[PDB]
């Protein structure tokens, strides 16, 4: 799989975190993975109808035009998953 | 086993015995996949990555993420953090914070950098 992917890539290249690949998603919407600590973390990308116009987005606050835009800006700011930015709820009982 | 800083706290979530990122996400899996549990379900663990760290470990429809908790001495002083911004003297105040306040995890902190070709 893609997360194999950047696995492999990534451990046989040094390749810094941030090293990423959009991939499209299964049923749905795309699915952003990157290289971060070891660790391959991915984010959703959803996409909304804004006064008539398709969009792109991590989080709600911020719209693109495009995967090429939304990629770029994340290129020059940090990321932002509004999948993943929630609140924490009940805790899971014993081990 | 539990760190001092959380000697007269009830934390339910704290788990020192859960050993492996994969056994969180099963433990997680078991209990969340069909219980109808809340997303934001949670637990605590001692990082299998880091030393003297701790990672979060919570449930998102089918999802499991993963934050590391940082734990560094400041002044004399113990901190626990998501991320450099607001550090906490208990992983109980910094669970009760994120109960508060959505997440913002360390893993995410950073721009994209290289498409693998």
């Amino acid at each position: 799989s893609a997360e194999k992917l950047l696995q492999e890539y990534c451990a046989e290249t040094g390749a810094k975190d941030g090293t990423f690949l959009v991939r499209e998603s299964e049923t749905f919407d795309y699915t952003l993975s990157f290289w971060r600590s070891g660790r391959v973390q991915h984010c959703r990308i959803r996409s909304t109808m804004e006064n008539g116009v398709m969009k792109y987005y991590l989080t709600d606050n911020l719209t693109f035009n495009s995967i090429y835009a939304l990629i770029q800006h994340y290129r020059e700011a940090h990321l932002r998953c509004a999948e993943f930015e929630l609140r924490l709820t009940d805790p899971v009982p014993n081990p």
